[PDB]
């Protein structure tokens, strides 16, 4: 079926939970043996969210190459994404090592450091220009260059220096600051505006390594971001945009990381975002 009318048909019939459970039943199951080794327990935020072995990002280190991060490679859309958990106190150096080694331009953050009165990820970037951060375990230096605070999101320019080689690179930090502590946003308008700002920066384009996107577990909000982006790109590329099947795209993405889209409300919100986004592209 088309998307917008399949949407109203699920709303009128109130069957979002049944649709979402079907997706959960059909989703891929691949091994995640490296994630479950005892030496990696303090590298995982949640015991039930792990990267598959076949798609995990490897650190370029001979001691321990493990990080909780997955490469999502979308062949028809010609887009790749790295989805990862919010960094932990003992993985902030690994996080920036990955950004460096994978040649990423942008980092997309969809959570606040504290939500619901609890810590959802480490404070992993510097908050003042004159107070830079040094990660001694991976030999990297990180400096805040500029910050632009808007009503729904903040964009930061950061300098990452590899202290071994003295090479430097500019990294863009895109921080969506207004996702509610409970539920999903009422309108997708600010989320779409944010997606378009990431796109306009070059961070999603083939001349760079894959964008790094995270929330707390790296599957819920993060899944919504890449699902919406890929669906909109496919609608632009194909002769028949009504042929894009958001459930099929989601199942393709779940070949590369488990659990993408965590609730039926996140599934409905993803439909809403793609539907509204397709009207603005036209092109309007
Ligand atoms: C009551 C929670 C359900 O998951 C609701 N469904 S439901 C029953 O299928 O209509 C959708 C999405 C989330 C929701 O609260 C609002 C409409
Ligand atoms: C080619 C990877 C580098 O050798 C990494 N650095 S780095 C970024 O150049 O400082 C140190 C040593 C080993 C390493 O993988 C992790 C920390």
């Amino acid at each position: 079926m088309e998307m917008e009318k399949e949407f109203e048909q699920i709303d009128k019939s109130g069957s979002w939970a049944a649709i979402y459970q079907d997706i959960r039943h059909e989703a891929s199951d691949f091994p995640s043996r490296v994630a479950k080794l005892p030496k990696n327990k303090n590298r995982n935020r949640y015991r039930d969210v792990s990267p598959f072995d076949h798609s995990r990002i490897k650190l370029h280190q001979e001691d321990n190459d493990y990080i909780n991060a997955s490469l999502i490679k979308m062949e028809e859309a010609q887009r790749s994404y790295i989805l990862t958990q919010g960094p932990l106190p003992n993985t902030v150096g690994h996080f920036w090592e990955m950004v460096w080694e994978q040649k990423s331009r942008g980092v997309v953050m969809l959570n606040r450091v504290m939500e619901k009165g609890s810590l959802k990820c480490a404070q992993y970037w510097p908050q003042k220009e004159e107070k830079e951060m040094i990660f001694e375990d991976t030999n990297l230096k990180l400096t805040l260059i500029s910050e632009d605070i808007k009503s729904y999101y903040t964009v930061r320019q950061l300098e990452l220096e590899n202290l071994t080689t003295q090479e430097t690179r500019e990294i863009l930090h895109f921080h969506y600051t207004t996702w509610p502590d409970f539920g999903v946003p009422e309108s997708p308008a600010s989320f779409l505006n944010f997606l378009f700002k990431v796109r306009e920066s070059g961070s999603l384009s083939p001349e760079h390594g894959p964008v790094v996107v995270h929330c707390s577990a790296g599957i819920g909000r993060s899944g919504t971001f890449c699902l919406a982006d890929t669906c909109l790109l496919l609608m632009d590329k194909r002769k028949d945009p009504s042929s894009v099947d958001i459930k099929k795209v989601l199942l393709e993405m779940r070949k590369f990381r488990m659990g993408l889209i965590q609730t039926a409300d996140q599934l409905r919100f993803s439909y809403l975002a793609v539907i509204e986004g397709a009207k603005f592209i036209m092109g309007d």
